[PDB]
């Protein structure tokens, strides 16, 4: 069973489930909207070897960037191009790591799944390759897989660029460890 | 929970959850099966700026289309060699919308999912890139995101695209409004 | 109401659900890990028609595998410097046909969705395309549907590829048949 | 999980739940009301022995019945007295076996509980000894055990006399039996 | 599905669940205890005939109230006897209709159960003969009805008198009346 | 969602639910059956005062029970006359005490309810006067509240006396104490 909205404020209120910042309005008939930070990261290797720490750059947009699909052979000129016309402050290709404004911690009796908003996936743009379930007992902010599929897509910084819709669990989840005291 | 078929049976006999047309034989273990419709839109922008209203092109297809990956470099020539040698109707690249040709309405106790069809995910053709929850009090068709990623594949006019997941919502939703009488 | 660890184990020990082979160590919060076979399939045909059987060729690595974007433009001289640079067995691009080390089988009360593992995710590495959502009643290897969307990925026979999540039924399912006895 | 009256309808709608007679008034916000049928049993040995057969004697109502509590000591001037001023064709004391009109037939996935009406509740007469719960895969009219705990009641042939609540299992039974 | 402990505080603080007066101290595992009102009913007319109008007399005590079983021949003598050795207000024999002091509002998603408290049920004191299931969508307070079955008991104004459970309906209910 | 005989397996094997003795035979469609101790009580005050210690006396049964409905008047004579006619080892009138051979511990997602068994209920002898919830938390044998309302009733030990239905909770309790 998914939580619906009623569900959604009565779990946030008494802080079964953790949204910071959280907005009201963000909450729909069942789901919760989140909105893209303004930091980037963008990889910087041959090949992608997970034995090992790989290299990247941080980025931080003052208000957009443009993501264009890979392969798009972008060049100085395009670039200063893009910038120029669209008004966008970043301009990449490819896969483009982002995050989330939102911080979300689930109880052990809720599982959560991010989803890429609708009226991006018209445009063909992606915020999430996975089905994106998120495990009970999970603290954090959500990792962004941002990619384009058919033309370069502007987003700007801290529009809702998902959802994240709150499943029941069953039983209580064993989230991986127990604390007590001394 | 996820409604089994003969739950998508009771809810559609009632009319607590609306498909049309309705195929009886479409309704699977717990899952409904969408077609695809003839109509497919095509994008006309160097970029998409959803501040915009995207430029695009509206086809029909008589019985098939070709959709090939992104940067296939289609040229007139290979696109009269593939609709010869296929008996395709249309040949496209990149991102194409489609619709279901399936309406459809959610009640407030339900949320739905849509998902490509496996045997073309077998072939790396997907028809939605986001997880596609639907929300609960939705009216409408069920517009699709198609990409191949590997090879071009063919699609017909009317063929099972996809399948629809019903889940419960765990309390009924206010679809965002309310309405009455005089 | 998707099964927790609790539950999952609970249906593993009596036979509701089977996972072979299974490791108790990869029951997490609310999902089961599963891991990529050593086989792998290439499809060799100009553009993917249903209608007809694919033509293929089956590979088997020894360890590992490097798994580039599609149109990665990949020469003999490439795959010999990737090989030798990255100790990989075979070098592909495009999609590749994969499948799970586990077998299983889901009774008429379970659905099941696998889910690529994030930690590939955040490298732009999915193992399936779609929502993944298996029917009740199902019996069989999960089919991996590999593909890179930002740079080669190395993958490793027998490591952690995804996840399988259990979400209840509301209802019984009936999976499409049954049988009896003289 | 109990099931709403959009539920209960759409069960017994494909025939998931039969219910027998069937009446769509009966359905409420997540019940269903059933009636009391005209014939009753009444036991006639000294003691309750599980481990013999019961003996007993078929009643069968035309119109009415006055329960009386336990120990009412109904002599045959009282039995006349309360036939002529409350138009009752039978007088008990003590507990009186009953049945619902309705026959009834559960799927492996749905677990059902009778409950005596509200309304006679509140005049202490009860309908059911036990909780109520119904096994899923259950077959059958709903046997009532009607006692009356503080002055005699009048019940009246098909009148509502309690209702099931219809809740959902976790999984399947295995209704063998 | 019943409702935690948690649930049923999600549920009171925004409102979808009425209960008045609330204390979270009555917030049980699974259930919410509710209290005795002072107020009591009790039929005065020969027999029950729901298609009749009931008599009846209000008794309102002001700390307690001696309930004992049926036929227990409560004589002028003994009455004086009971109210001298355990300081009742009122004493009666048979059934009594009582009320829960809190209110309650169920919304159309929520069903909840009566059930009156372990303590009393070891001592034979019942608070409702029915199942106790109250339809999504109820306002009002719980109407208790109270019969002793063993030996007189004492019961006090405000004291715990039992529980409420709440469970989930499958679906919303049409909660139009 | 209330447990079906598949998931009572799985929850004991796990020991998320404790069950001791447990014997498979008892697992139905969706309940747990438990038995009859042979150790009982019998209060011996004369009012049943919460507020206070209660006296009691302790009795063990070698084979059976006979349970009287209150006030059957038990002279000396018949006590001798019903224990030679029907073997029983104590003869009690009124309400009586018992306990479940069976011993639970719940975990904090399930809540369950103890019901009499149906044959008994035909014969108007209940074993529980609230509806039978049972915190989630809990751990404990079952106690018993037992009641004949229309004729003795013959109890035996360890007989199968109720039955135990499971119900998962909607979130876990805070099972503290
Ligand atoms: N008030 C009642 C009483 C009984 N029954 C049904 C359900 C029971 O399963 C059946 C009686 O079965 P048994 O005669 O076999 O009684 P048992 O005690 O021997 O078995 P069980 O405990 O399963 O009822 O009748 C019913 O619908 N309403
Ligand atoms: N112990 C009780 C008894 C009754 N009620 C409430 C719920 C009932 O719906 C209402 C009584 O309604 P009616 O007077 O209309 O009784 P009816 O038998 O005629 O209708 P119903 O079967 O719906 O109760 O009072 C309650 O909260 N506790
Ligand atoms: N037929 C019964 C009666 C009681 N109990 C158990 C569950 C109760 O929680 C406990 C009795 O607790 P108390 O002595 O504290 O009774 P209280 O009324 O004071 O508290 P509570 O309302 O929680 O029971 O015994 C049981 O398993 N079966």
């Amino acid at each position: 069973m998914i939580l619906s909205d009623k569900d959604i404020i009565d779990y946030v209120t008494s802080k079964r489930i953790i949204i910071k910042p959280f907005n009201k309005d963000f909450v729909g008939p069942c789901s919760y909207d989140v909105t893209l930070g303004d930091e980037f990261i963008i990889y910087d290797d041959e090949v992608y070897d997970l034995s090992k720490e790989l290299n990247y750059k941080r980025i931080k947009i003052k208000n957009s960037i443009l993501v264009c699909p890979l392969n798009y052979n972008l060049t100085e000129e395009k670039i200063n191009y893009f910038k120029e016309k669209y008004n966008v402050d970043y301009v990449v290709e490819g896969g483009v790591l982002g995050t989330t404004n939102e911080y979300i911690e689930l109880p052990n009796d809720i599982s959560a799944q991010y989803q890429g908003r609708s009226s991006l996936g018209r445009v063909f743009l992606t915020s999430h390759q996975t089905a994106g379930w998120i495990d009970a007992g999970f603290k954090g902010k959500i990792t962004l897989e941002i990619v384009a599929f058919d033309k370069p897509v502007i987003l700007y910084k801290n529009q809702r660029i998902g959802q994240l819709i709150f499943s029941k669990l069953l039983s209580p989840a064993d989230v991986g460890y127990s604390e007590r005291k001394t």
